[PDB]
């Protein structure tokens, strides 16, 4: 069974989105098939395993140290921090590069939206003194009690840089790709929950 | 091992097929990326060398009795076929311990400059209600970023007749076939990381 949190059941609502010039939506209202507090609960709560199976079901993220719960608690205000490495294609940049994730709970209601911003950085790219990315992550009630996510994105520029078209697209293009891995693995935990398994 | 199969073009924009969605369809895996064009992935999972599609197949530890790949006839265009069969064993089964599976694949579009749609249509005789449906499961390749291929992947159960199972055999399929993607993605990132 997976974990809940109250209500359990409620209307479709909408975040409160403050999207900028700079930011992209990467994914916009993206179902997911349950509860909006279990689905919080799989990505953020303090059984940290299931945040690890996401990050992981990307085969070019590696070295992924333990993630830690949120602290003081899963809250507004909570936070927390894990590294790992993503490799990369070395045609266009380097081989890999480390991440450094920090993410913050902006807000938090079970019966509303949840936005949890990741600010992640990436040492090892071209440029990488130069910026820090912001993704945001929405939370919400979809239709029947299921959930929605909208993930947008930009980057902090903290000094300028010549790579800044390039650092911009590659990172809306790879995280185009690592939300769809998310979105997936989030859908196989709950339907692997409710199914028995039929191979292997 | 060494060199990989081609087609032209080996450079294009990405692109996204119309994957009509409908209310009875599922997403199985969706914007998968393999990091080679789009003619070569096509070559490898269709290609007349049978051999790498064989080796997807048998990447997955479920698959047994897998007989050699025909080719697409009349060739590798649209209104091309294909018919081969293999056994997979079955875990938390409700019958047998394991089905034949009779696939069929149509080519219902094929554009390298644009997309190709594979259709698997498979019957699993031995599963329990195995008479009243076969499995429909759409494959879509397409160009990704930086001269990638995205492939995506849609099924349906095609229920020819009544059944009472009709939500498990649904659902089994889902799960079933989620394994079987990401073992053929392994396999194909694995023959291209070689190369
Ligand atoms: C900064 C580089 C692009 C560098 C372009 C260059 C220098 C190679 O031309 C981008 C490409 C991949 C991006 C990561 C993709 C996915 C994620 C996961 C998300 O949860 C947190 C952000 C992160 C790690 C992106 C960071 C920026 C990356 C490395
Ligand atoms: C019909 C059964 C599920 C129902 C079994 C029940 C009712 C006993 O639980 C499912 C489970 C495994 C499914 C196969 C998974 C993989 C593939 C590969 C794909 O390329 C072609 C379809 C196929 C063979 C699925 C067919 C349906 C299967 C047997």
């Amino acid at each position: 069974t997976l974990p809940k949190m109250e209500p359990s059941s409620h209307a479709p609502t909408e975040p409160d989105i403050q999207k900028d010039k700079d930011d992209s939506i990467i994914r916009e209202n993206e179902n997911i098939p349950a509860p909006l507090g279990t689905v919080v609960q799989l990505l953020f709560g303090s059984n940290t395993e299931y945040m690890q199976k996401v990050i992981t079901r990307d085969k070019n993220n590696v070295n992924v140290e333990t993630i830690p719960k949120f602290t003081p608690s899963l809250v507004e205000g909570g936070s927390r921090h894990y590294e790992y490495t993503k490799k990369l294609n070395n045609s266009i940049g380097p081989k890999q590069t480390k991440c450094l994730l920090t993410e913050s709970i902006e807000h938090m209601d079970i019966n509303n939206y949840v936005l949890v911003t990741q600010t992640t950085k990436t040492p090892d790219v071209p440029s990488g003194s130069n910026f820090a990315v912001e993704s945001k992550i929405f939370l919400f009630w979809g239709q029947h009690d299921t959930t929605n996510m909208t993930v947008i994105t930009k980057i902090n520029w903290t000094s300028k840089s010549f790579l800044k078209g390039a650092i911009e697209k590659g990172s809306v293009e790879g995280q185009k790709v690592s939300v769809d891995y998310m979105l997936s693995e989030l859908r196989d935990i709950i339907s692997r929950a409710k199914s028995k398994k039929p191979v292997k």
